[PDB]
DNA sequence: GTAGACCTGGAC
DNA sequence: GTCCAGGTCTAC
């Protein structure tokens, strides 16, 4: 999940849990607890508090409860589902939430990758994993600017800066790799050679794709969707994403795939230069 | 930068 | 069996 799909999730979820008191959170998978470390702890200190928001930070959830936030990374395979605690679970459910009505948060995550971080609301943005993150794509604190002063500063791949989640957060692979073909870029070449042209072009479709596909209800590739079990659609919107072997959209030619950055990367020859 | 981690299930 | 994954983190 990318900011897209953590912000569908986020939409869809919010009006099931908010106004609801934690009774009781049980883990299954302890490493899945970062801070703090102690599972048991961070069980112990949500119990009594009740859901006042749900926020999103990057590919980060946000929920806001009384005196604490509660970080949470889905990673590659975390979703979440409410449901009531009378029924047996699904496979995969690492930690659950219980609620004084009845009903219940479900956390999934089949690889167990995600990550949960508990800070009192005023620490968690200065503390990790949110203390360092870049700007938010969709505000005006992310700009053309901003991409060329971390762009004219480094040597490594256009893509591996997009998906530096200090330079801007949210992006990922397949939102990196959309936009730089919408931006007609080559994945592989340099941030560095760049020119300033090109950044804003990058800038403007990456804010263009993104939006998009938050409106889309995000990709489903894969495993993703949105807090009711449904799947996003911008995956019909897709030029380069998982389309090795496919003409290319806008110019007939096979798209290409290819690891950039220890990552598959898909891009028209073509059209990207 | 880039395998190796961390983990599990699904295509071929 | 072998390869692959909407994500980082880390060791050579
Ligand atoms: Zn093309």
């Amino acid at each position: 999940p990318q900011l897209p799909e953590v912000e569908t999730i986020r939409r869809t979820l919010l009006p099931l849990i908010v106004g609801k008191t934690i009774e009781d959170v049980r883990i299954f998978w302890p490493n899945i607890i970062r801070h703090p470390r102690d599972s048991e702890a961070f069980a112990a200190r949500m119990i009594g508090q009740t859901v006042r928001g749900l926020e999103r930070r990057g590919k980060f959830l946000k929920f806001l409860l009384d005196r604490d936030a509660l970080i949470s990374h889905l990673r590659m395979e975390g979703r979440y589902a409410v449901a009531s605690a009378l029924e047996p679970l699904e496979p995969h459910t690492h930690v659950v939430f219980c609620f004084t009505d009845g009903s219940e948060l479900r956390y999934r995550d089949v690889r167990k990758f995600g990550t949960m971080h508990v800070y009192a609301k005023e620490e968690a943005d200065r503390r990790p994993p949110l203390a360092e993150l870049g700007p938010e794509p969709l505000s005006p604190a992310f700009s053309p600017a901003v991409l060329a002063e971390r762009a004219v500063k480094t040597k490594r791949s256009v893509k591996a800066l997009l998906l530096d989640q200090t330079v801007v957060a949210g992006f990922g692979n397949i939102y990196v790799d959309e936009s730089l073909f919408r931006a007609g870029i080559l994945p592989g070449r340099p941030a560095a050679s760049l020119s300033s042209k090109e950044i804003e072009r990058l800038h403007e479709e990456m804010v263009a794709t993104i939006g998009e596909a938050v409106m889309k209800g995000g990709s489903t590739v894969r495993t993703y969707v949105n807090t009711q079990g449904e799947a996003g659609t911008f995956q019909h919107h897709l030029y380069v994403y998982g389309r090795q072997g496919n003409p290319c959209k806008r110019c007939g030619t096979p798209i290409e795939k290819t690891v950039v950055a220890g990552r598959g990367t898909h891009y028209c020859p073509r059209c990207q230069r």
